[PDB]
């Protein structure tokens, strides 16, 4: 897996 770094956004669930 590979995340990137700053990704900002909630996933406003």
């Amino acid at each position: 897996i590979l995340p990137w770094k700053w990704k900002w956004t909630p996933w406003r669930r």
